[PDB]
């Protein structure tokens, strides 16, 4: 009569499977190069192709159309939106989650938004580029550095950051419960019931390392590793808020969508 954390991970793994419109099997598929294959941004005839194709409402307004860093901005935008709801979801599988106040569930799911979108982005990124519009587009690296400044700024950081995570070799059953120890914080600002969310981080924790124990038993330092890329995305996100804040502030033509900004209010 105890936990059985071998099926608490699977449950996990299979509401990451079933929420989360990109894995990293999938991204892998279409990374390695037969039907809908993805379009190559690689300059602005490309990108502007792209986004005739597959977001042809943003460019549909001739000399009205915003300048192509702003255009990019504002999908980047979209697929963050999309990914909170699929976040919000996942949560629901995490044990306690559902438990707790509405008010620490929304709380919670302020701060590991991010953390969660910049580890699982790593699952569309190679060294030279990044899956972009539900697989059906790959953006070059350094294309996104020959933006002008700051927006040149925006993906640098999680390319960098992704090289590194991606060298764990982590798969998707590992990265779910991640993902659920990223939203299981028990020290993010403004919590009410910080006990009871400790007790589920520890047992989402606990899942974590006996999986990462059994999935890579050639890797025995793989826990304490992923403890320190969850404080690398903190680190992340806070330098990321900031950038969006300058845009925001100094880009008459960059909106930010009205769920993000709440989410960036007063994070930090
Ligand atoms: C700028 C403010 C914005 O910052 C960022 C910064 C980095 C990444 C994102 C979200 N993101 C990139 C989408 C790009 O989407 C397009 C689509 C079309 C296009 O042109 C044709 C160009 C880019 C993404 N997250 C994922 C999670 C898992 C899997 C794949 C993912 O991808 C937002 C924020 O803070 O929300």
């Amino acid at each position: 009569m105890t936990a059985d954390l071998k099926s608490l991970a699977k449950r996990i793994y299979e509401a990451y499977l079933k929420n989360f419109n990109m894995n990293k099997v999938k991204a892998r598929v279409i990374l390695s190069g037969s039907n809908n294959p993805p379009f190559v941004i690689h300059d602005m005839e490309t990108l502007c192709m792209a986004e005739k194709t597959l977001v042809a409402k943003l460019v549909a307004n001739g000399i009205q159309n915003k300048e192509a860093e702003v255009r990019i901005f504002h999908c980047c935008q979209c697929t963050s939106v999309e990914t909170v709801t699929e976040l919000t979801e996942f949560a629901k599988a995490i044990p306690g989650f559902a438990n707790l106040d509405l008010n620490d569930q929304v709380t919670l799911l302020k701060y590991g938004v991010y953390e969660a979108i910049f580890a699982m982005l790593s699952s569309v990124m190679n060294k030279d580029g990044m899956l972009v519009a539900y697989g059906n587009g790959f953006i070059t690296r350094e294309f996104l550095k020959s933006l002008r400044k700051p927006f040149c700024d925006i993906m640098e950081p999680k390319f960098d950051f992704a090289m590194k995570f991606n060298a764990l070799e982590l798969d998707d059953s590992d990265i779910s419960l991640f993902v659920a120890a990223i939203i299981c914080c028990g020290d993010r600002p403004g919590l009410l019931n910080v006990g009871h969310i400790e007790k589920m981080q520890e047992g989402i924790v606990h899942v974590l390392r006996l999986h990462l124990q059994s999935n890579h038993p050639d890797d025995i330092f793989l826990f304490p590793k992923l403890l320190q890329k969850m404080a690398d995305l903190r680190q992340l996100v806070t330098e990321h808020a900031q950038l969006v804040q300058i845009i925001k502030k100094t880009e008459s033509d960059a909106a930010l969508h009205p769920l993000l900004q709440e989410i960036y209010r007063d994070m930090y």
